[PDB]
């Protein structure tokens, strides 16, 4: 098996995985709709009752599966229950990264496409003050790209351009991926995380300095840190909270498992674990925060860019930001350092969520890593196809597998390490080879506080807010369903066989 | 290797192989839509030129592959050209029997659905002289049964009646395949076969009586073989006919070559595989030919018999026949039998066409027959609500693999085995163990007219016939395009696990 050479490698990968485009697309969006200081009290306290025990969970497992090695959860849930129902279980953590693969490597890829356009200026001129004058060159611009439906029928048209700098970004992944844990994806990290570090400092202090006759950035920070107590009895903020702490940390994708599964027998998880999850909280925060809401509010002022962001999730990113930036000398090369931004953060998350496939096939099927990794980016290639050209397909995949399967998956691997497994034991294995301890508490909290809240939010979801999307939408959403519930039957298929190979390779030695 | 038990058994087995769905409402559609007797001349010849040499081809390569423990295409056409190239090639005879199983069982599954309602007296009352007042309710009868799109969406709704009978028809299927080839699809054949003849004479009797003020069923049968001349210079009817002899015979399907994989290596393929052949063509021109058309002539003449055909493939035999019966004492009982001989005549061919996969997955990949039964049925069972649900999509499956696919892959395994392989290692392969031998003439058929007729044909197809299929129909084409492709890639895969382990299998002995 192989193993991560550097601690500080371990860890930049391990922030890699988590410092992605939830950082600096999701967590403004996010914020904004839900009153900005109001969502930030929510989503401090689901960061320390949730994201921060769930994390040393996964690194815990993760270690613990790679000592027996295997990196994926059909076989570490196995290990911790020896339950036919546990397989069945675990493919949730090969499906869920799947899943969530298919449509963010292409939205990765857009970044790419982008930024491209961008620094070879190929990019919308505004005339040379009506906001709707400005915004809408941009509006087009991304509309073209990946082809809006212009009539009723629910299909996208994306640009040749488009297609092949998907092409070019599976090609990218590959390149990384291939080369293995060590030589890929650890030398990646060194190089990708200061880059993307640097980028980000620079562009906060850039949109710092702007100001119009409708505010300053200024304005956005004080939107974004002034609290609401008001908004404390709201579910649905702390619904919102929870989903994006665990979208930003990659909890409940099988990633961080992966990854950990890496990490030698006796190696630090506690303070390693920490360090990484820390690590993305900043970049979340303070540079994610510090970039799209401020820009948006200097520009538009408060209530505007709060209507900008309940638009779209790619209305603040992909529209908005550059139009704003447009206004502003260099403007241009400074919409190519955002889109280059997206695109590192994109891609250190990118190779994360499609290794549990890869160490899956190595692993299991003992194909392999040329062979685990061309196999990999040829379904998710191929799949992706669906979301391309099917409009809303994205959103689909986003609410089943990185929106409702996380928590489920995040309380389910709770559920096995800490409660079937042994609370105990679990603790025990966490804590082994710490430099530092988890502080006593934790125990009460990963046992008894973050089960409970996990299990009672996803009460609320399931009776308040999911009836509707099973209800009040487009028939074409059954296209997706199909398709992902297929998958999880291939994924269930390649377990069944996983087992058979164990089963004939125990009766020949 | 499993084996069938009796010459007779295999006879039976491979005679409800042919005789289904094709010889009772393809070939009368077919026949009636291209003037009937003018279809006939160039189905004669179609079975002479390609049906008969053919059939001796699959037999021979499928026993020829069983006698080294291969029982379908990737592996068999692998030991006939020792390439690469090969083994993809050969996914063809996974791929359409796979794609095929997902519609076919489902019409199937209608007949049983049919013939339970016409027994227990569920159907359709008419007034008791307008034909349009009694063609209704059954036009009706069937759009409910389904669930037709009543407006502009693409959308079935198959009715609760119609999903339960196609997981009974699903079950029984299983039910047979899981006993195996002599305990289950031999035994089955045996009772099968000699009910199905009596079914279908008894049928041809009563639709002979039939006599209105329009004609009598005699006048259908005028209508069948009476020479045109003037149709010979049709490609049309030639494209038409050649199409038929494929279906008819199961030819392309990879589906003679999985059965004659259980013939033992010595035994009898020439006398055996002429025999099936020629009782499945009785079956088609004799008892499919006299049943539908005789019956719609009789009580609509000749002229509104051709255009009813013309509307439906379904329209002939799920609306109009009994429709017409029900205008006869004991009518509803006659739709019984009808729809039972249906249902017999589907089983037998859809046990069939599920065995490929079913030998693949024992053969190849060395599952138990519980097991690839049960995975088998699992991802037919889930592709069908592709076909249950979408609006064209069983068209379009039809289309790609049972009109397209087969005569391409009739075409390709001929180039392998009578090119590739070597026409004289062919011919001697037919030939051994024969009770008679091929007619010399054959030889230079099955190498020089075989070939080059079905080449020109495909492009003429390609040519003339495609390109309105890929430029004039609903974009929900693309959603059963895009799902069938991905089973092709997961068939690759499927291909790609057998070597690997194969690989592992030779470095362990
Ligand atoms: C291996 C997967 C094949 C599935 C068929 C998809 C064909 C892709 O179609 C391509 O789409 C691009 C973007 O819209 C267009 O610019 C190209 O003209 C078109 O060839
Ligand atoms: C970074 C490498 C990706 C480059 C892909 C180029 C795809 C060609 O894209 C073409 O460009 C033309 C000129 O701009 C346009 O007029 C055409 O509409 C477009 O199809
Ligand atoms: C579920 C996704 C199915 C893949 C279908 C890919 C669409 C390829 O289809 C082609 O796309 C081109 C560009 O969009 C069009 O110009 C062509 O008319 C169309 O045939
Ligand atoms: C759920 C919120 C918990 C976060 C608070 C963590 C602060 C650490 O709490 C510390 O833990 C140590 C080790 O158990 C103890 O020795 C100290 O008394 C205690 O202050
Ligand atoms: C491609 C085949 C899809 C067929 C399934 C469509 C059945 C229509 O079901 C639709 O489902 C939607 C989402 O659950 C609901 O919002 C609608 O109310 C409902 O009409
Ligand atoms: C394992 C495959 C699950 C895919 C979801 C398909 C759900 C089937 O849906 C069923 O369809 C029937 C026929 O229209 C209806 O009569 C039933 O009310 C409905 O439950
Ligand atoms: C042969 C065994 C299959 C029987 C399946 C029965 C499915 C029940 O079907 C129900 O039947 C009712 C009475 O006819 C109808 O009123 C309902 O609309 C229908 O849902
Ligand atoms: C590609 C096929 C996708 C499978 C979708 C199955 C549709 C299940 O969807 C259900 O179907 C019922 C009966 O049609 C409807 O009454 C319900 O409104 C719908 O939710
Ligand atoms: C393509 C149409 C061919 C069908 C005709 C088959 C009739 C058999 O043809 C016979 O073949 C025998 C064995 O080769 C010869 O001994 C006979 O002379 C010949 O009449
Ligand atoms: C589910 C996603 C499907 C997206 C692909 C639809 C692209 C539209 O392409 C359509 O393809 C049809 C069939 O080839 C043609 O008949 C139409 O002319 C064409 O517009
Ligand atoms: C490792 S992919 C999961 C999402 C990622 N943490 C992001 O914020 O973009
Ligand atoms: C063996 S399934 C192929 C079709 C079948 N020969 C029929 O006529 O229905
Ligand atoms: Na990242
Ligand atoms: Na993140
Ligand atoms: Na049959
Ligand atoms: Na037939």
């Amino acid at each position: 098996r192989e193993h991560w050479a550097t601690r500080l490698g371990l860890i930049l990968a391990m922030a890699g995985n988590a410092v992605g485009l939830g950082n600096f697309l999701r967590f403004p969006v996010q914020a904004a709709e839900n009153g900005g200081g109001a969502f930030m009290i929510p989503y401090i306290i689901a960061f320390l009752l949730v994201g921060i025990p769930l994390m040393w969970i996964e690194w815990a497992m993760g270690r613990y599966g790679g000592a027996q090695g295997h990196g994926t959860t059909p076989a570490i849930f196995y290990l911790l229950w020896r339950n036919r129902f546990a397989k069945i279980l675990g493919v949730f953590g090969l499906w869920i990264p799947l899943v969530v693969a298919i449509y963010y490597v292409y939205i990765e890829s857009w970044t790419l496409g982008f930024a491209i356009k961008f620094l070879v200026g190929l990019v919308p001129e505004p005339p040379p003050t009506d906001p709707d004058s400005i915004l809408r060159p941009f509006k087009e611009f991304l509309y073209s790209y990946i082809g809006v439906p212009k009539g009723d029928e629910p299909i996208l048209k994306p640009s040749l351009f488009a297609y092949i700098v998907f092409l070019i970004t599976m090609f990218i992944n590959v390149s990384i991926l291939i080369r293995g844990i060590s030589k890929g994806i650890e030398r990646f990290a060194k190089i990708a995380m200061p880059t993307l570090f640097i980028l980000a400092v620079f562009l906060v202090i850039r949109v710092f300095l702007l100001e119009t006759p409708n505010g300053t950035a200024a304005d956005g920070l004080n939107f974004l840190w002034t609290p609401d107590f008001e908004k404390l009895k709201d579910p649905g903020v702390w619904i919102a909270a929870v989903g994006q702490i665990f979208f930003t940390l990659s909890l409940g994708f099988g990633a961080i498992i992966t990854y950990a599964s890496y990490v030698r027998k006796d190696q630090d998880i506690v303070l390693s674990g920490l360090t990484a999850a820390t690590l993305n909280e900043k970049a979340e925060v303070i540079l994610g925060g510090s970039i799209s809401i401020p820009a948006a509010v200097a520009f538009f002022g408060v209530a505007n860019a709060v209507a900008i962001a309940k638009a779209g999730a790619f209305n603040l990113g992909f529209i908005t930001l550059p139009a704003i930036f447009s206004q502003t000398a260099g403007g241009t090369f400074l919409g190519f350092l955002w889109f280059f931004l997206l695109f590192f953060a994109g891609l250190t998350s990118s190779i994360a969520i499609m290794q549990p496939m890869i160490a899956f096939l190595e692993d299991e099927l003992k194909l392999s890593r040329k062979h685990a990794v061309l196999w990999t980016a040829a379904i998710v290639f191929f799949s992706a196809h669906l979301v391309m050209f099917l409009n809303k397909s994205l959103d689909e995949m986003d609410f089943w597998a990185g929106t409702i399967g996380v928590v489920f998956f995040g309380l389910t691997e709770l559920i096995i390490f800490f409660w079937i497994f042994g609370a105990d034991k679990a603790w025990e294995e966490i804590n082994r080879g710490g430099i530092i301890k988890v502080p006593r508490i934790y125990y009460y909290v990963m046992r008894y506080i973050t089960p409970a809240f996990l299990a009672v939010l996803l009460v609320v979801w399931a009776r308040e807010y999911i009836p509707k999307i099973m209800e009040e939408t487009h028939w074409t959403v059954w296209i997706t369903r199909f398709y992902i519930i297929g998958l999880f039957l291939f994924l269930t298929f390649l377990v069944f066989l996983a087992e058979r190979r164990r089963n004939h390779e125990s009766a020949g030695t």
